[PDB]
DNA sequence: GCGAAAGACACAGATTTCTCCTTCGCATATAGGGATGCGAAGGAGAAATCTGTGTCTTTCGCAACCCTAAACC
């Protein structure tokens, strides 16, 4: 808590900068991320933000060896969650897999305890992340099986 | 933010070796005497190499933590 108030006069003067050039920014701990729909026009940010570090809070400083630039035609993340090109966030393919593999061995009843409760932990995350991760799954092993699998322990 | 135990950075100075510098001693092609040219050791005084000491950099298995699942810092 203490962290946040410390900032907020960094995050104050940083968020109306980028207000007035079409430039989104958050941070998260001490994570900042900014996105835009402009051409050439994120190449300047790294001067303002010393600038601005260097007027607001001393003795802080960047890592130079942690900074990104990505676009449509890679992979875009924001703290793990990915974004897909039509602009819709998502888990990821591996894991969807993954947890399918996990039901299907379940149904032949070759899962162990202890997978049991970390699958459910892990489909309780995804289905609060995407909203439909249920339905799909019901519409392929049963509405029975997944109502069991759920009552189990 | 930083234990102990070894390196890096910057500044002196010391020393053996090499190289420049007198002093004279042959020499030899011109019939002895004189002259231009070069070889031999002492005695310098210069220079590359080595060694010395003093100021910081990294980052520990550091009395003193909870026992249900997933993600982030």
């Amino acid at each position: 808590f203490i962290s946040n108030f410390v900032m907020y006069d960094f995050d104050k003067s940083l968020d109306d900068w980028c207000r007035n050039n079409g430039i989104t920014y958050s941070r998260y701990a001490d994570d900042i991320t900014f996105s835009t729909n402009i051409k050439d026009i994120l190449c300047r940010v790294p001067k303002v933000v010393k600038k601005m570090l260097s007027l607001h809070v001393p003795g802080l400083s960047i890592n130079e060896s942690k900074t990104i630039f990505t676009s449509m035609a890679h992979n875009r993340h924001v703290t793990g969650v990915t974004l897909t090109p039509q602009g819709n966030l998502s888990i990821g393919r591996d894991r969807k897999r993954m947890l399918f593999a996990k039901i299907h061995k379940y149904s032949l009843g070759l899962l162990s305890s202890e997978e049991i409760n970390k699958t459910k932990g892990m489909i309780a995350f995804a289905n609060y992340l995407e909203g439909d991760f249920l339905l799909r799954l019901q519409k392929k092993y049963g509405c029975e099986l997944i109502t069991k699998f759920l009552m189990e322990g």
